Parts: structure tokens; sequence; C-alpha cells
């Protein structure tokens, strides 16, 4: 069972604005935090979470 062993941990993740991997979300509303970014490795981070 390789489930949520790191469940209570909180991590800080740094990225650089590379267009095919991260992107600002195409919304007029000012988003906050992890809603501000989308892309390939953002989906990788979502799947790893
Ligand atoms: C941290 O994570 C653990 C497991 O990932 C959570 O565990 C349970 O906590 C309750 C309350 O003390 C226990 O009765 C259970 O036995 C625990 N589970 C296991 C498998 O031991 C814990 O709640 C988390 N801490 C938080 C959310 O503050």
């Amino acid at each position: 069972n390789i489930t949520d062993s790191l469940s209570n941990r909180s991590l800080i993740v740094t990225t650089i604005l590379e267009e095919p991997y991260v992107l600002f979300k195409k919304s007029d509303k000012p988003l906050y935090g992890n809603d501000r970014f989308e892309g390939y490795c953002i989906d990788l981070l979502r799947e790893l979470s």
C-alpha cells in the first residue's frame, strides 16, 4: 500500500515560467496560489498529490 504516507506534510515547490510546462490560467479573475498555474507538470503535481 503506497498511499498517503506523506499526508500531513506541507511542501514548497518552485517553478520557472516555461510555456509548455506551466501557464497562467486563462481567466479574468485574479486567482490565488496553485490555481494561478496550469500545464503539464502542474498536472504531474496534481497526480502526485
Ligand atoms: C497524520 O496522518 C495520520 C495517518 O496518515 C493520521 O492518523 C490517524 O489519527 C487518528 C487520531 O489520532 C488515529 O486514531 C488513527 O489511528 C491514525 N491513523 C493511523 C493509520 O494510525 C493523523 O490524523 C494525521 N494528523 C492530523 C490530520 O493532524
